[PDB]
């Protein structure tokens, strides 16, 4: 059930919403706009409302779902730690337990598609990854997960992110 | 001090962002986007990130501090709506308690300026407002208005609201 159909134009690709889903286009280009401060999007290039197409960099690398079994805990802790901004930020980015297509690994790290963005006090995008991360890596039982996702909810601090970051890496 | 001139072409305010000011730039066109499916901003047309250029529906109307002391109490209460939806939406504008630029007022009632905004859990939109309402209508003492708005903070639903704005409102001439 796809929203759109992102084609490829020299080095940027464009996404094009269908017309049922001008109210994902305006997210998509909402949350990429508030996240261009930060080196984890693509840059934002142009919107067009009446094609509803949004233009931005094309990010060279792989998919999280291609390599998952390969990264060092190095490259996990960076993930992690783009979650836990997305979370300080406000920003529930959604379908975080199935990132699969829309984390692009190369030298850098890079998320792509917020068009089922929405703003909540406490997001879930660490719990949500976490939950992935586990299904992927099998790093432990769902009870333990489930004890330190409760912990980090609860919290929902710093030092309750460093002590869930730490957790999750030591299982590697 | 400002953050961009805006020039207008046809229909059309263009606010282009001096380059300091490139910060600012994708907030405005950040929280325009997101405001997209409400009608209390204007419609965004195109954003040019090389030129710091936002080119959006240019609103036909009066500024609020040129018709404040005139404003009926269903007008004020339109506007305490629109505060407390961007209160929900979990978007602070920030210096709503200096909005006399940027209420635009006709049949329609529309917020423009939203560069400075930042995303919160609970937001001082409508805290703020109250402050400029109460400045310009003098409608109690600072004191009685500071009670009631940290009230309104502690609770934050829908009819603690409710409350706050009949307390508000209540004191109109
Ligand atoms: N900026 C980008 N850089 C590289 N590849 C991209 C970029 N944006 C999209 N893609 C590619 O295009 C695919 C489709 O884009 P996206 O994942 O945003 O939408 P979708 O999940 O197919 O559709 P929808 O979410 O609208 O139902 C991505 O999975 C990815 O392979
Ligand atoms: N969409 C619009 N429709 C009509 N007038 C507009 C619009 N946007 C801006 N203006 C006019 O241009 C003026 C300047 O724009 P705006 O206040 O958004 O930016 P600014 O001057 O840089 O302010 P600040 O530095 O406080 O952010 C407004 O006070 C208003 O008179
Ligand atoms: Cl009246």
């Amino acid at each position: 059930g796809r929203h759109s159909v992102v084609r490829v134009e020299g080095d940027r690709a464009i996404k094009q919403f269908f017309p049922a889903y001008r109210y994902n286009f305006w997210k998509e280009a909402g949350f990429l706009s508030l996240l261009q401060e930060f080196d984890f999007v693509p840059r934002l290039y142009s919107i067009n409302p009446e094609k509803l197409e949004i233009e931005m960099e094309f990010i060279e690398g792989r998919p999280i779902k291609d390599v998952i079994n390969e990264l060092n805990s190095e490259t996990i802790g960076r993930i992690l730690d783009i979650c836990r901004k997305l979370d300080v930020l406000g920003i529930q980015k959604e379908e975080m337990n199935h990132p699969d297509r829309h984390i692009i690994i190369s030298d850098r790290i890079v998320f792509i598609d917020f068009e089922r963005g929405v703003i909540k006090c406490r997001p879930s995008n660490l719990t949500q990854f976490a939950v992935y991360l586990n299904s992927r890596l099998r790093l432990m039982k769902n009870e333990e997960l489930k004890k330190l996702l409760r912990e980090y909810k609860k919290g929902f601090d710093d030092e309750s992110y460093r002590e869930l970051r730490t957790q999750i890496l030591q299982y590697m």
